[PDB]
């Protein structure tokens, strides 16, 4: 197709003009006196919501050039929220101060790359002083107070938490399900967690979570790359015939068989997830049998010559639940013998013995420890159905919270924990006077998240600002009730990764903006 | 259809205009300091790239003859990414200049032929200066740094490709492969490489690369041009079955054959890819005889009497990965029995004894040397495989890289090398005065490059360009330190092959735009 | 008033166009096969007219820009007129060809300063080939040919010319009048001429030789500067009962006194003209006096103190004739006694003897060689009234001609002493590139005039050129009977004067026109 | 002084440690001192020769020593005959200086209206 091409600053516009767009959203919904949007859907009465989140994946832009540059900063701002559980809207708001000033400064005639290099250098020398800010979150009382204070000041969802992190420990897997009565559960069971997301966004069935969830799910073990849905014909109708759900685990799903997976999916003739097999190479073939052991299921590998046109139902494994997001999949109660598993887990310590290297010894200390662990199941309880549900979010919410707060630890929130960094990296300079302008950018844009709090409270931001920088610590204003004093104290936090996340992700968008040069888009018709 | 048809000036201006487009969206990137291009995809986020080539691709435009002219630059500079694997961006970015200059003369009424003459004259001279320049990259001990240098300072890179190099000699035939692990391996197998590219640039599945690369193909040996898919069916459905990609080598196959194949691989329903049998009339019969006995296939040849339609699965050859470019086709590790093609070797020495002809023997010693030859296999190693994706795709650039160095040596980079040949050539003439200016056209197009690196990094082009004609040899600037030295001792350096290539095609298309007096097109309408 | 100001190339081509409106008006006339331009006037039928002066006066463009263009050209071009008697249209032709390449070679990015420099260098070279091409015209035999050639093969026009010159030498003033019958006459009378033409281009009353002709007029001779007409009222009014037209000779006639005079002669309540007294300072005062003696006037002069108020018709003097045009006063048969005026002489004889300096005395030489000297006066006879106005006209235009040819001689004509003069200049370099271009520019402007007589006659320009070039010495092409020969001989030439100016006067427009980089003028409101 | 506008980028050249009391005062001093060099740049930009080479050129050397526009030659300004009274450089830059100053402060302008 003919393109529309733009260069400079008629392009740097058109994308400064779209992330405003994005950002003005979002940003409304900031801090506790945060407003409402209003999402429209033509299936019913519009949603209300105070969900920064909820407001991105709606925004998309006319024009083609302000849409790529509301995507990008989309794109990177969600990766926060991958990552830490939070700050998505506060990576937009930085990546918006960042891009605003930046783009000021290369208009005035200052070398885009040499600002992205201060900007940068601002940022490194941020994330070290938020190091050095964070107060840590080790024993299991403090693990309580981060799990009340995210889950707004209930002391039974902290110590839901703590008690779970005690049995499975600190690295240990930890899953939320819905509840069966009053009484909350928690059980340990056979299972696992790899680092691989789902291979398609249109698998997902709890868009609120953005997750895939399977109840009683078969699981499929291939050990090869499948691109035609011939070949798992005779395994989805047997599938079929079960009615339960599939998970697909192969070394990729990809073109046609991924295509005609996603489409079934979504008109419901068979519900079905596909992800990437965890590792590459030699370790991967290891791993695919680790999954077969925990499901007791059989991995079907061309190797040694099996087809998947002769797997029965038998050859896949099967678990209680999985859970899929955008970058891990979590199998909870496998069916696998006791025996199996514990058989492989000796296997692997016996390998450990024999392991000549460090790297072999840590890799397969790695295998053994989510074979031997297993996963910890919260059951969440209430009187009503509607509470149960309410609260179980609460539980995901803060148990992503506190697992970020054990990390790296806790700092003022309130957009306080930037502004305080921000003070202490006067004196912090460049190679040259493009690089300084760089560096008084970022500094500058680390206000922006607390003076957006502050304007959504309906005071005056450069005053709340003002008073904030004249203290030191974990010293700021706590903008629910209008009064300063230590922000930790008060139960005003964030999660030292969440800050550092969006900081980090702010940063990288906006470095990318200000040295661009050129935009190619499709035309407008 | 009705023709919108333009001329002289007017055709050439329209011309331009495209080409501005183009050199414009890529030159931004050009240098240590480059610009990035957001392309636009419309399912998800827009791709940030500094890579020249992947905005090229993009490129295209409304005006038909804008377009035409872009459309012409873009075939001609991809051809010297094809030859050296870099140099397309210079290759444009010289088309504009030399186009541009050249336009300018036109309008000022000299000749068109003398100006290309005169151009022609100036890059024959400069390519001479360009081979004087070269520093040779002869010793295992060069071949290590110019890797190392090619793989972004890692000299475990140019150690793989040294040894590589070692194995199976300079001019031997070098694959990258996925590691297995964290450990690099090398291999020698049974393989072959033949001078014949896909058949069309649809059967690309690795874009990046711009290959098309099969995992475990059949491989059809047919002695026939297949201009009809129905010939195809019963050989099609056999593999379908098998669940494995295909490869024909056929004399040829276009019509409705190709069209057929190229919108299945697309859909993908069945993974296709074309190339031609290579050489021409016996010695083609001859080598498809090689591939088979390699393959462990058998040659269907409609001579003695076979029919594609009575072919089966036995009949294929396979081996264990193909890959195929724009110019070569790789056949890598043949299930061919060592007995068989042992002995097809002892055949063809055999022949050269009987050879009457230096001509014969040459091509028959040609063929001994793939078959005897072989293959190395390189399989780059690491700990992620996010890491291990990456260093694989510095590995294969830095191949390229070392290959054309080995054939023609290097010279200084940063577009050095080419303001250093102009600098030699001051004194050169043509036949009369319009030749002249076609020289000085030439010559002060081989600034563009460096002006432009020197431009993107914020410092003034002709201040640079003043200094580094003032010294000599491969004494220029350093644009990513800011300092003036030996560019080939301070690591800033381009195989002359690259630099070469980049000059002489550029200098191809803008010759034949500036004696261009008409162009024909369709109608807006 | 608020000015449209414009800039660089958009000036200059705007110029340019204005000039080729001119140009092509003019040019059309050139040539013994010039064709009629039409020149409408709204009181009667219009003007039919092979005369480009004629032309060029009616020339002004809209555009105002266009038109700054077209006066620039006329200007100057009418300054060759004013020199030797012809070549306005050859000035312009040249102009116009100078201009076009020049902007050429200014848009191909050549320095304009460089350009002017070669063209100016190719000039003087020219007018020093055209001294050695030219043939002398000193002898009586010579005086009568030129004379007749340049009154349209007239024998007895050039007798008349060279009888005249003949009796007040070479360096004599010659008038030319109406005849009284059928025979001519040649007297010689009292009378001076000096260098000093019309103050207002508005005195004109013949404006077919652009000229002040006035009949029995009085001569005001006034050593002040004239501001105000207040001063002038007794004078004014004495002169208008006489009913006769006045000169006004005075240090200057500016301001309100010009104004009122130029609107009283167009209205024609008194017929009046004033120049500038010739000289200035102290030899200003005396020239005054010698004027006055030789029109039997008195000199006002307010520094002994007089009044130009107390000015009576007797302090008038008067001659029979006086004729002004744009550089030249000639006044023709004083009333002064030849007792006074040898009186006048034998005194400045005696200061002669006087003066220590050799300067002083070349000084009084001139003054007396004016009042000793005379005017003479050739009366034009014939048959009837119109014969005699158009042999009168004739005569006089065939006497500027021969006063050329007598100051420089006679080159080959029909645009050929040019073209000849071009091509020996061929080796002709300057200190760098572009004056290079400058020189060829000029030189190639040189056969504008030869290729548009040959276009007009309706013969190839190209051949024509070539076979000229071909040849040496004045050998060039007869345009009216299409045979090549000795073009002095054959009588188709030009005074070497006329060639010389034409081209110096065109070069000069052209080099400040090509040197141009903004132009200011009033809005088209 | 030098002249050919030498003498207003020499002192210019001679002022890069100037500062002021805040940052925006010390982009102030690095406006007026980069524009010490429009006079120079635009008298070699007539010549037909890059102002970016010539103007670095001259930075280069000390006191009088200068580029003369007109034969194109580096040398002594003084000697060369090319030069300026001090007291017009001195009030082109002054004058210059203050209507730049004047204008950069201005927030409204009033006039009469178009018609
Ligand atoms: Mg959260
Ligand atoms: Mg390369
Ligand atoms: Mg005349």
């Amino acid at each position: 197709a003919a393109k529309d091409v733009k260069f400079g600053n008629d392009a740097r516009v058109k994308m400064l003009r779209g992330v405003n767009v994005l950002a003005d959203a979002v940003k409304v919904t900031l801090g506790p006196k945060g407003r409402n949007v209003v999402l429209d859907k033509s299936f019913g009465a519009p949603t209300i919501t105070k969900d920064g989140v909820s407001v991105a994946r709606e925004i998309e832009l006319e024009d083609k050039f302000e849409n790529m540059g509301a995507q990008m900063v989309k794109e990177v701002a969600s990766k926060a929220n991958d990552a830490a559980g939070d700050g998505t809207t506060t990576a937009t708001v930085l990546a918006q101060a960042i891009i605003t000033e930046g783009l000021k400064a290369v208009a005035a005639g200052m070398n885009p790359m040499d600002l992205k290099r201060g900007i940068d250098k601002a940022v490194t020398a941020a994330v070290e002083e938020l190091k050095a800010l964070s107060v840590p979150c080790s024993d299991s009382k403090a693990i309580a107070q981060v799990g009340t204070i995210s889950a707004n000041s209930d002391e039974t969802v902290g110590k839901l938490i703590a008690e779970a992190m005690d049995k499975v420990g600190k690295e240990g897997v930890i899953t939320v399900e819905d509840g069966t009565g009053l009484q909350d559960e928690l059980d340990v069971v056979e299972g696992m967690q790899f680092d691989r997301g789902y291979l398609s966004p249109y698998f997902i069935n709890k868009p609120e979570t953005g997750a895939v969830e399977l109840e009683s799910p078969f699981i499929l073990l291939a050990d090869k790359k499948i691109s035609n849905i011939r070949e798992m014909l005779p395994v989805l109708e047997a599938v079929a015939k079960a009615g339960k759900p599939l998970l697909i685990i192969a070394e990729d799903v990809e073109g046609e068989a991924l295509a005609t997976l996603v489409v079934n999916t979504m008109r419901g003739i068979v519900k079905v997830a596909a992800v990437k097999a965890p590792g590459f190479g030699d370790r991967r073939k290891a791993m695919l049998q680790d999954i077969a052991t925990l499901t007791g299921g059989t991995v079907i590998s061309e190797e040694i010559g099996m087809e998947l046109e002769k797997a029965t139902l038998e050859d896949l494994g099967q678990a209680k639940r999985v859970v899929i997001n955008k970058d891990t999949t979590t199998i909870i109660d496998g069916v696998g013998e006791e025996a199996a598993i514990q058989g492989r887990v000796a296997q692997i310590r016996q390998q450990i013995e024999e392991a000549t290297s460090d790297y072999d010894r840590e890799k397969l200390q790695e295998r053994v420890a989510k074979l031997a662990g297993g996963v910890a199941v919260i059951k969440v309880g209430a009187a009503t159905e509607v509470e149960m549900k309410e609260k179980k979010a609460r539980v995901e919410d803060a148990l992503h919270a506190t697992r970020a707060a054990v990390e790296e630890g806790v700092v003022a929130g309130g957009g306080v924990a930037l502004i305080r960094v921000a003070s202490k990296l006067a004196d912090l300079r460049g190679q040259n006077e493009d690089q300084n302008v760089g560096i008084k950018v970022a500094l500058r844009a680390m206000e922006a998240p607390l003076r957006q709090i502050v304007l959504n409270c309906g005071e005056e931001p450069s005053v709340v600002a003002n008073t904030v920088k004249g203290g030191d610590g974990n010293y700021g204003y706590n903008a629910a009730t209008e009064e300063y004093g230590n922000m930790i104290d008060m139960g005003i936090l964030d999660p030292t990764k969440v800050t550092r996340s969006a900081l980090q992700y702010a940063a990288s968008v906006a470095g990318l903006m200000i040295t661009t040069e050129c935009m190619v888009t499709d035309l407008p018709k």
